DNA sequence: ATTTTGACGCT
């Protein structure tokens, strides 16, 4: 009752950007502009594996993981752009760099936290406080939400998307309390408001176009702003949850979407998030670990507390290139060419990184696959990073890993390599 | 033969 915490206490977004790669490449060649188009890494296998696809190629069938030369049956007109190559491999510093551009747009608005290339998490609570005082209780219009969904409306007693969003949030702004400064509901639509225009500050200073969540929580935020995409926002508040979890699968919950969820599917025998709210924490502690328990005893109420972190920027900077079937490093010099080619994309972007950000990198972690072993990391050594030195760190990492080769021969490497992997990681303010 | 990333938790 009165002491029940409701998990209402912040305002947190979640911005996505569309098809994020695919905008890069529109907006640099507009000819792909408004076509059904992709992003495709490589070309020579099978057409390339596509990476990122637009909304109209998506009605076609294409996703994600598709070779090309297959999205090709199901679009025979699909457009593609191919990733820049860069010393023998795959360089995606065109991305990054778009993505500081749209990042630093949001910083403006509010603390970020980046989430992966294309999208962020918003705490706007303080936000949301300042722009309720300037209103000075004041209604807030639907013009103010031209491009919002109020997950769960309309309901009760028009064919058209469009109509059935304005029919939603005209309920919802009709039954809002402006009056009150510390209502939820009210905090989140002030939210929303301001997504709106930082949506509209993005696109008109990038020309990249986004989706967005707006809820209490991360894992609300994020799961609202998949619910209408591509080009619109999503508010989904604490009264929305039941109905919204009660046909929601747990996979689609962010965390759940692997082994974990599944043990929760079937130690538990449901399908559904809200379905979680008939046991008792200690019962999903039992199951699922003290701290998982706690975590989806709340969750599935809507509640959870982990905050927006203030960090822009990432903590690692990595690259890796896989070798896969006959291409598998089967000898020294070969092992030690890629080393080469990774590291000196590495010391690059280690170099830009330090004159950017006024840090420097203090380890290297170097991590090889094997030919045989299922898992994507055969094996992880680190070493000290002391130089931005391309020579020297491909040098250090072959030091580390020379001892894992089989051959009793000198110039041969066994078992041949599936994947090489460079990671600059443990800043330090420079 | 998806590939190339990135963050975080466990022990
Ligand atoms: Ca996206
Ligand atoms: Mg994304």
């Amino acid at each position: 009752g009165p002491h029940m915490a409701t998990g209402q206490d912040r305002v947190v977004a979640l911005v996505d950007m569309d098809c994020f790669f695919v905008q890069v490449e529109q907006r640099q060649n507009p000819h792909l502009r408004n076509k059904p188009c992709a992003v495709v890494q490589y070309k020579s296998w099978k057409g390339g594996g596509i990476i990122a696809v637009s909304y109209e190629a998506r009605a076609f069938g294409v996703t994600r993981s598709m070779w090309a030369d297959d999205a090709k049956k199901l679009c025979p007109d699909l457009l593609l752009a191919q990733v820049r190559e860069s010393r023998g491999k795959a360089n995606l510093t065109k991305y990054r760099e778009a993505s500081v551009e749209v990042m630093e747009i949001m910083s403006r608005f509010a603390v970020i936290e980046r989430a992966a290339i294309d999208e962020a998490y918003v705490d706007l609570t303080s936000a949301v406080q300042e722009r309720l005082q300037k209103l000075q209780g004041q209604p807030i219009s639907a013009d103010l939400l031209p491009s919002t969904y109020i997950e769960g409306l309309p309901q009760g007693p028009t064919v058209q998307k469009e109509g059935m969003r304005k029919q939603g949030l005209f309920q919802w702004l009709d039954s809002l309390q402006i009056d009150n400064l510390t209502s939820p509901d009210l905090q989140l639509t002030v939210g929303a408001v301001i997504v709106e225009e930082m949506r509209a500050a993005i696109e008109r200073e990038t020309g990249f176009q986004c989706s967005a969540g707006i809820s209490h929580n991360k894992v609300l935020a994020k799961l609202a702003c998949g619910l209408n995409k591509p080009n619109r926002q999503t508010l989904v508040s604490h009264g929305s949850v039941p109905q919204l979890f009660s046909q929601m699968p747990i996979r689609k919950i962010r965390s759940l979407g692997g082994k974990l969820g599944a043990s929760v599917i079937e130690i538990l025998g449901i399908e559904y998030m809200g379905e979680l709210t008939q046991f008792t924490e200690s019962q999903l502690q039992s199951h699922f670990g003290e701290k998982n328990g706690s975590w989806l005893y709340a969750m599935c109420r809507g509640i959870e507390h982990d905050p927006v972190k203030p960090r822009q920027l990432p903590k690692t900077i990595g690259c890796s290139k896989n070798f896969p079937g006959k291409t598998a490093l089967a000898t020294r010099e070969q092992v030690q060419w890629w080393l080469l080619q990774l590291a000196q994309e590495l010391e690059e972007r280690l170099t830009k990184d330090r004159n950017d950000n006024d840090r420097v990198a203090t380890q290297l972690v170097v991590s090889i696959r094997v030919q045989g072993d299922k898992r994507l990391s055969s094996l992880r050594r680190c070493c000290a990073l002391t130089r931005y030195d391309a020579h020297k760190m491909s040098h250090d990492a072959f030091t580390v890993i020379k001892n894992c080769n089989t051959s009793g021969i000198q110039t041969e490497w066994s078992p041949p390599l599936t994947m090489l992997f460079l990671c600059a990681t443990k800043f330090s303010a420079s």
